[PDB]
């Protein structure tokens, strides 16, 4: 008579528990490689060996428990046996993995992926981007997250008129302008989380696509990058229906009903991404599916001026208007990725990117 | 000599066993985790760990009895061992397992899918959408509700003339109109459930589909949508037979028949939705498979006054007037959607969305 707790491998707790498992390795008689590498120079190369529990027996020594885990082998089932009948102690290691993986991802941002038709992470957290350090045109960024909190801020009035919580948007404009760099300081400033989607995936198909948005974790953002390269439009919808055009069993209804449909969860925000406007059918940018479009477009002066004073600070106010002056009297447009490199051509040399300005 | 209850998967009461299952978890050695999350606010997310029964042979002590239970491992069958032969406690824990279930739902619809060739439920239960929060244009909704309640109310006038008992709605317009919207207000007023079917699938043929026609859960609606973009049609007529152009092994001819033919069942009601009217072959819409077919379009007077003095409760009655005439005048034909999406910038602010009218 015992209690044998059982947890598979599509579980919310599953990362915190191999976790807390790795941080408990200790009175381990078998054991996993964890060696890591930091080359310095001179092929000298910092060894960091140490040891992953391997999917085994390991008996823990927990609060002097002698509590057995085992992890099998692709199907995985980790087990945490006990003895009696107590589940005070799963509860407290359940709030110790919480803790120690929150604390690890503080101040990231975790990017999870879609396997199967499940999320699972995609590598270490990834540091956060400061969101001052994307400069977009003026008053562009503040009026999206100030959508985004208001949406956030009132669930209440949502349900009390009965519309469905959900909200979309969708960003385009001419390559290298800061689409995906916004998104990413926004998800960073929100303290989300980013699920990375793919419509062009070769194991995709309408209900594996309704599943994976319904179970989306919670406190996380939906990316869709590049919708018009998934669906041919336009000119074939004024003589057949529109095609799928690429290699996957996915539909433009199924796609259609699962954005916005009768099956379609609830407190679920949407990103989307394009650069080409016109390719993309009007019934999937419609209200309801994608409720603030915005255009990201090429450099200005006031864009042009803060790039300069974020690059070199401490300079002069004289010298942004003198840079932005010269380079839209040289070009007409100009990307901010294109500023950005020919700042990186110059480090650290304040007036000398303002004589050589020659980039037509 | 026992008794051995055998209830495999496919049953109609499995979900009703699992739940009572679910309930009845206490005395049970072997557990799965049932934790959930719900995050607040700086990383502390609320933990919820319970114990859903593993696959094992459980003993329960309903009744004293020593009731043993085993759910095998995708093939799944389900295991009520018992000692002698009563049957007594098969029909207790079957009216409890009832009482529970039909208790959860209750003031919600439930969303089943097709899988395979069978009916299972997907996800929680839905919140009911109001009937009066959806505006339709003045006398739709009453028409389609007492048509419905009549094909009802009525099944002995059917069978002593010979009718089959069945009908068919088909709801046809310009996208974001209510549609979906009026479907699932409706589903939740006839306290009835939604099935949900697709035409595109990559593992639906004509008996499989004909067998999920016939084994529909009873109180249930089937909703079939976006039926054109499954098959091209008419231009195609004129010179060779029907295409189905997509993946998928279906045929017109085994969805006609399937619809309406000679193995087709009684009682049973079909919803159909699509955006293009005219590309539907007449074959399919013919009366005896689609009886009602009704057209929802753009916005008018009335309808504008209604969404009005429906998002901004306690207004005078003349302010609705001034932005139904104001947006009519500004504009002829606008989206139900559109008014929504605009009515959402301006949160509870009336006499400024009277104002800022300038959506062209
Ligand atoms: N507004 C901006 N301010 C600062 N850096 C920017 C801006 N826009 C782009 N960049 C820089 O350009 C590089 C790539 O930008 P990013 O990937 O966001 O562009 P994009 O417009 O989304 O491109 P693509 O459409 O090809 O995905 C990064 O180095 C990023 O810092
Ligand atoms: N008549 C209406 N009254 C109130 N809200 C409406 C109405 N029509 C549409 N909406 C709103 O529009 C949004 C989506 O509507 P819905 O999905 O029902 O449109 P649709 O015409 O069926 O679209 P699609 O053809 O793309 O499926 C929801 O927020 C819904 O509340
Ligand atoms: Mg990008
Ligand atoms: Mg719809």
């Amino acid at each position: 008579y015992m209690i044998t707790l059982e947890v598979p491998a599509r579980d919310r707790s599953y990362a915190w528990l191999l976790s807390w498992l790795t941080r408990h390795s200790t009175r381990t008689q078998h054991l996993s490689v964890e060696t890591s590498y930091l080359q310095h120079e001179s092929g000298r190369i910092s060894t960091k060996f140490e040891f992953i529990p391997s999917p085994g027996n390991h008996f823990i020594w927990y609060q002097g428990k002698w509590i057995r885990v085992e992890r099998n082998r692709p199907w995985e089932s980790v087990t945490f046996t006990a003895l009696g009948t107590d589940r005070k102690v799963f509860f407290n290691i359940l709030e110790e993995a919480r803790a120690l993986a929150l604390q690890q991802e503080e101040g990231k941002t975790v990017m999870y992926t879609a396997v199967g038709s499940e999320w699972r992470t995609f590598g270490y957290p990834r540091r956060r981007r400061p969101l001052d350090s994307v400069v977009l045109q003026q008053g562009l960024a503040d009026r999206i997250v100030k959508d985004i909190r208001e949406f956030i801020d009132n669930p209440k009035w949502y349900i009390d008129r009965g519309i469905p919580y959900r909200r979309g948007y969708l960003l385009y404009g001419p390559p290298g302008c800061g689409k995906s760099s916004f998104i990413t300081a926004l998800a960073g400033e929100l303290e989300h989380s980013i699920c990375l989607l793919s419509l062009t995936d070769s194991s995709l198909s309408d209900d594996r696509l309704n599943h994976l948005l319904s179970v989306a974790p919670q406190q996380s953002l939906v990316l869709l990058e590049d919708v018009d390269a998934a669906f041919l439009s336009r000119d074939l919808a004024v003589e057949n229906p529109i095609k799928y055009q690429g290699l996957g069993r996915l539909t433009f209804s199924g796609l259609l009903n699962a954005l916005d449909g009768v099956a379609s969860t609830e407190a679920r925000i949407v990103f989307m991404t394009t650069n080409y406007i016109d390719r993309l059918d009007p019934a999937l940018i419609r209200p309801g599916r994608v409720d603030l479009k915005e255009y990201v477009g090429y450099c200005s002066h006031w864009q042009l001026t803060q790039m300069f004073q974020r690059f070199y600070p401490g300079q002069a106010p004289s010298l942004a208007e003198n840079f932005a002056e010269h380079v839209l009297k040289a070009t007409s447009e100009i990307s901010p990725a294109q500023v950005q490199g020919y700042f990186m051509l110059y480090k650290n040399d304040p007036m000398g990117a303002v004589h050589n300005i020659e980039s037509l």
